[PDB]
């Protein structure tokens, strides 16, 4: 970002992007994994920090998404939105708390293979209890463990009832944490969370519970110009899903999810990427197994600076046809021009 | 805010803030004073001074209000607004002059008990003629009488018409003014506006009359570490109202409103509220008086600095259960941590 | 703008305005060229350039449109929209390329008299093709013609395909292009796009064919405190118009476009202003030729430097009263204060 204030103890950055991206899939991309067309976005944010002592500083953060391939007119605010908002507290070896709108916990697993040049983390939902972004949520973090043990973090959030007008978007009270070691270029980590539903969720056709829980571990390498990453991942009555022959929606009963990515950063700026992701629901209503996401990803960033780049990512779709959600099945390749500050 | 420019005798200033800020009422919050759940929200702005010339300058200011706590979803958009959108110019000893969303003038007054750390300044409604934030004014002002007499100061400010989709969020053409004088750590102030009602505000069925009238008088006490503050005002067919029995809705004939806070700042950042404030409204259809706001406030500011700080502010509401237009009776508690620069 | 960051040969600048606004039209401005009331708005916006090396710069820009006539209600987000969002690489004497929301191509020639202090620029319409901002549109610009030929630019430009749920803001595939030459003051101008339209503009009772057509010609001349201009277009299914008579909405079949600008800018600040702007549609359905826009322009905007300035300008609207689209036929005069950085 860029410095905008630098003075008795408070920084302040603006940052933000404004990304040119267009999405190719056969057709209208109807049935395709992402789309088709023009995906033009911008971001902007502010992200502060307090010294208010020599052991405690003050921080916060907010951060929109502005879409660029809407009209002027009446859909002018489609996709727009606060991504992040929130404010905290960091004392020296005792921790940090911070409260507002911020990631689940559990992407402090998911975000290890959340890398992809354009698509990729597609079991991070937005709104969806701990695996993404999400509203009134509380988290402590301590890192190196009290300033004990060198590489080893952990966490514990409170996640707080959002009782929402869709299902999809809301939750119940839920707690979680997740706990991280780094060593030697290495990262693995482990994170879970449960929470209440909420009756509007309960009463969607797809899922069957009270409780909401999500959990995954991971393992990352991100040295001597490497990132390989893998993620394996668990969820009850938590990933939202639609059955667009029934028209119905809800909830996976359960899914197991798999991401895999590998990158290399060459010197001259080109980054190449293969991944996997694989999201298998099960024992879901009617229907038993169904795979939500299935693909291997073949892409490339090109870097000129810490600034500017390119970017094409392709989705090898595996979806099938006849996936008996109506889950797409063609293939989606993104191109993206990127400048950032 | 941040000084992101000051060159040629244009200074500009980057401002904002990210609240985590959480409501706690009983049960679903539906029978409260403010509600219950998260009610995270960041601010972004900035505002810009030309200096033209010696005794000449220029004036701009946009203010925006991101709510963080809508999901990502459909509902993303919910409660986000512009507060604020002026221009105007400033010459030294006639006056000042600026048009466009700004504070209505009698807001000089209310402006005054507007102070507890979350709640408080009940009557200074938006876009409700002159006592809250309002599109289309016009505003002269005057700093120490044309520079006659030090403390004496006066506002007069055209309201233009706003025929907007709702009674509540409309206006007519409309005038008013306010005179303020501070003297030795105090203030006194009182301002008056009347301006036309829309057709469509004369077509609800709660109030009755052509013109909607607001006035109010204050006292406050700014200095040795004490705010102590009072208002009282009085209103015309103007404050918004509505009856949840009979679903009807529009502005009450009548409404007498008290509002007191004092607040004390320690050393050491602590900043400890306490607080009144009883809307009355009277000659209400088929009811006659009946209290739209009553309640006492505890609270408290923790500042750790100018850029953090977390607060308290607790509620403790006397409505009663039967109020007879449904305002909620239960009790409201706010706590919020907030970094701002 | 304000530059808030210049190091490692990466600069951003934040830019912005804050425009006091006010329309006053006959009556409630129904029937007039520009309406009535507080019109009053916001811009805030981003533009960066990155040195890649000494032949390549990265760019990047986005720009936000804020209306500050809205209430803080539930109208608060009409006519909010994001206006640019694009990202580019430019290599000395070969070219720039980017993509994302930018002009269409035809806005290089109808630029040229889109000069007016509040109205003017009637053809340049947003989301229509090429001659205003428009989503989805990769451009190839060259200055100088590969450093071959001082004053000569051309560009070349794709628009691809937006299916949005309106006609109005829809449109197919297309190509355009530009070439201009600017000498001793002067500037010509002539570009030309063409492109498929959608199944639901062909459905529009109004317009009729496979592709849409436009093109526009302009001088101008920009010197000596004076500037002139003249724009000269033609459309073909492209100009959207609506019958208010029987409520039947599309594209003209064709238009004739005029537009004629003449200004000059006393060293005092005053910049009096005169135009003439006629759009004439042709082969409208049932009724043949019809006047979309026909007005002159008297208008002043007075310049206390380049931060802060105030202007009037009023619109002698020609438009008769039994325009047979219902096209509005009084006059309208805006006043604006206006601070920017
Ligand atoms: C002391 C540090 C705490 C770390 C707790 C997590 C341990 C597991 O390591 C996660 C490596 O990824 C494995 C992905 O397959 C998952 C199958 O169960
Ligand atoms: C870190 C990730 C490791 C994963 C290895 C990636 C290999 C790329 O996969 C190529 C598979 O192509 C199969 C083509 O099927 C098309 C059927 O419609
Ligand atoms: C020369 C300065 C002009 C000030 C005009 C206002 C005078 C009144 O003082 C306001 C003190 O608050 C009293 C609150 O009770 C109101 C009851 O009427
Ligand atoms: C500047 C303001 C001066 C106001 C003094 C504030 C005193 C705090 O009030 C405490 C009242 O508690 C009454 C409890 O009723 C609960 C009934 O459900
Ligand atoms: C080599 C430079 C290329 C310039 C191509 C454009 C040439 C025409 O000049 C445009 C002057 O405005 C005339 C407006 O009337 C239009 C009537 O046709
Ligand atoms: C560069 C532009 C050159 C155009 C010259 C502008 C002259 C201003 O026009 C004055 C026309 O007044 C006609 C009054 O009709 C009113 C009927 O309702
Ligand atoms: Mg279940
Ligand atoms: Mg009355
Ligand atoms: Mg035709
Ligand atoms: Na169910
Ligand atoms: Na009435
Ligand atoms: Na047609």
């Amino acid at each position: 970002a860029a410095e905008i204030y630098n003075k008795d103890g408070n920084k302040v950055d603006l940052y933000g992007k404004a990304v040119g991206l267009h999405y190719f899939s056969k057709g209208n991309g109807e049935n395709s994994y992402g789309g088709n067309g023009d995906m033009t976005y911008a971001r902007l944010g502010f992200k502060g920090e307090t010294q208010i002592n020599s052991d405690l500083t003050g921080y916060g953060q907010w951060e929109y998404n502005f879409q660029g391939n809407n009209s002027e007119g009446a859909d002018a605010q489609t996709g727009n939105k606060t991504r992040l908002a929130f404010a905290g507290l960091k004392y020296a070896d005792v921790g940090s708390f911070d409260y507002g709108r911020n990631y689940g916990v559990v992407y402090d697993a998911l975000g290890y293979t959340d890398m992809l040049p354009e698509f990729g983390g597609d079991t991070a939902y937005s709104d969806d209890f701990f695996v993404g972004r999400v509203g009134g949520v509380a988290t402590y973090r301590n890192s190196n463990f009290f300033g004990l043990v060198d590489g080893l973090n952990f966490a514990v959030q409170y996640l707080g009832k959002n009782e929402r007008d869709t299902a999809r978007r809301s939750n119940g009270d839920g707690v979680g944490g997740s706990i991280s070691y780094e060593y030697e270029g290495f990262g693995i980590v482990g994170a879970y969370g449960a929470a209440d539903r909420t009756n509007l969720q309960e009463a969607q056709p797809l899922g069957n519970g009270k409780k909401a829980e999500q959990w995954a571990t991971g393992l990352k390498y991100d040295a001597n110009n490497i990132y390989l990453a893998a993620n394996y991942g668990e969820t009850r009555n938590a990933t939202p899903i639609t059955n667009k022959f029934t028209n119905t929606s809800g909830f996976a009963n359960k899914t197991q999810d798999v991401l895999l990515v590998a990158q290399y950063q060459f010197d001259f700026g080109l980054r190449p990427s293969i991944a996997y992701t694989k999201s298998k629901a099960k024992d879901v209503e009617g229907i038993g197994d169904v795979d939500l996401v299935n693909y291997f990803e073949v892409g490339a960033t090109y870097y000129f600076n810490k600034n500017m780049s390119t970017y094409v990512d392709y989705i090898i779709n595996q979806i099938d046809s006849d996936n008996k959600l109506g889950v797409g099945s063609d293939d989606t390749v993104a191109v993206g021009i990127v400048y950032q500050f």
